[PDB]
């Protein structure tokens, strides 16, 4: 892996389960058996969503967690673990998917105004998850609905691995700015959720208050508005993207609308570790959506991260590191196209997203966006997962590799893996002054016979006079490697003579001793 270290010591890999609910797709007793199947292939937790629409759906207050209940006796029965993600957003809702799960309709007559649900460019309404913006009905409905949650689990605390959290649309922090409903389907440009008459005040309140005066912002943002009514989001999202993003006002709108978002997850955040903290003591994630399509457009670039609030993600992070939540990226399994319509660079932002969260300190947990139907995506989900120290990747979903008995076996041998610790040891190594060892090996979790960017390093031992390091490997799946000198201006002197391994490697902790 990158940085010379190895794959995470804390790798677990978990199964999505289905949309629908398990007795709308088979029983019980196939479900708890194939739980056991599962786990007997590497996969530790089953993430499901617990749908806020079945959950408090008569009345505010009115709660059902008989299904939630049901569903953790099984995985008790089964001897797994589960990790309940309080899905706060709409299932489906549209023609031909497996849900149609609303948030319960009796939340949106809170308000009389439009705080709660979202308007676009062109007037298209959303109300897939309430707007973050009217943080009023979210900390009364979502503090309410995720203690009672934790009041009814709690004889299931010690089957819950993690708790997830919706913060948007699909279970991701982000705006609905990409639907069919608004003409901004991939793999097009998104449209900025920020017309209704509520975000409208909320952005010149917030714009007057940096400034102080209309006169202010007009000399900040070198324009001449007539009152303060002209304090308004974009008018042209095609013609802001195109180029007045590089404005001041551009500036200060994107931080306004990326800032939302930020506010959002410091307070469901908050939310959440006061209700679960006592009785569960897990860790507590969101998610972020993988917009990897206008990417790199030249006209317009970044051209639907930024309508669905995605501008500087450094920024988003922080978010997340103050509100103390892991992180779920999404596409681990594409490779970058970069091309004409799409231009779609998921690779590239998968790793962006991956080193900001190592540099910050964010757990990583994977995703993969779309189902997999050959090894090939299951090996580009290695590289990726053991490379940029990912502490969890779960597969997208459950009805693939459980009714399909060679993928499940392909699944198993590249990522349903348990980390192992072990010594590997060089000896004899012709290392002049400067010079540093490194292995590199056939796995993902080797490097994929890397030498510039995934090597692992090797330290030498000035009382033995080798070189060794303690690499964490995948238990019992074999292994080929090599050794080699990485001079001191990066350059790959020289390989070990014999091509060494480990079939398998074992699953207790020793050391392999080679020569050079
Ligand atoms: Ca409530």
């Amino acid at each position: 892996a990158v940085n010379g270290k190895g794959m995470n010591p804390d790798y677990k890999a978990y199964l999505m389960a289905p949309l629908k609910k398990i007795p709308e797709v088979t029983n019980w007793e196939t479900f708890e058996n194939d739980l056991r199947w599962a786990k007997q292939n590497g996969f530790y937790a089953i993430t499901v969503d617990f749908w806020w629409g079945d959950m408090e759906k008569n009345g505010d207050q009115q709660f059902d967690f008989s299904y939630a209940q049901r569903f953790a006796q099984s995985v008790k029965n089964a001897g797994m673990k589960m990790i309940p993600i309080i899905s706060t957003h709409q299932c489906g809702g549209n023609v031909g998917d497996d849900c149609n799960v609303p948030i319960p309709s009796w939340v949106w007559n809170q308000k009389s105004d439009d705080s709660l649900y979202f308007k676009s460019e062109t007037g298209t309404v959303n109300k897939e998850t309430l707007n973050p913006l009217a943080s009023d009905v979210i900390r009364k409905e979502y503090g309410e609905l995720y203690t009672a949650f934790a009041a009814a689990m709690k004889p299931y605390k010690d089957v819950i691995a993690k708790i997830y959290l919706s913060g948007g649309p699909a279970g991701e922090l982000r705006y609905p700015s990409y639907t069919t409903s608004d003409g901004t389907g991939y793999p097009s440009r998104g449209k900025f959720q920020a017309y209704t008459e509520f975000a409208k005040s909320k952005f010149r309140l917030w714009v007057l208050n940096k400034y102080g005066s209309l006169n202010e912002v007009n000399k900040a943002w070198g324009t001449k508005l007539i009152s303060e009514l002209a304090i308004l989001p974009p008018s042209d999202g095609e013609q802001f993207l195109m180029n007045g993003y590089l404005s001041m006002y551009g500036k200060d709108y994107l931080e306004w609308y990326q800032g939302i978002l930020e506010n959002h997850t410091k307070l469901i955040g908050e939310l959440a570790h006061n209700a679960f903290d006592t009785t569960f003591q897990v860790p507590i994630g969101a998610k972020i959506a993988g917009v990897h399509w206008q990417y790199n457009n030249p006209t317009i670039p970044h051209g639907a991260e930024k309508p669905a609030g995605y501008n500087d993600y450094s920024h988003l992070l922080d978010a997340f590191k103050s509100a103390k939540l892991d992180v779920t990226f999404t596409c681990l399994e594409m490779t970058d196209k970069g091309s004409y319509p799409e231009y779609s660079m998921p690779k590239t932002l998968v790793q962006n997203i991956a080193t900001l969260a190592n540099e910050k300190g964010i757990v990583l947990n994977g995703e993969n966006a779309l189902s997999i139907g050959n090894e090939e995506e299951y090996k580009r989900v290695a590289e990726m997962a053991f490379n940029y120290n990912f502490a969890g990747f779960t597969l997208l979903r459950y009805q693939d590799v459980m009714y399909n008995n060679s993928l499940m076996g392909k699944f198993k041998d590249l990522l349903g893996v348990t980390p192992v610790m072990q010594t590997i040891v060089v000896k004899n190594v012709p290392t002049t002054i400067g010079d540093t060892v490194y292995i590199t090996g056939n796995r993902a979790e080797l490097g994929s016979w890397d030498t510039k960017q995934y090597p692992i390093q090797l330290y030498y031992d000035s009382h033995s006079n080798d070189w060794r390091g303690n690499v964490v490997l995948p238990a019992e799946r074999n292994i080929e490697f090599k050794a080699f000198i990485k001079s001191k201006d990066g350059t790959v002197k020289s390989w070990q003579t014999i091509q060494q391994s480990w079939n398998p490697v074992p699953l207790k902790t020793t050391s392999h001793t080679s020569s050079w």
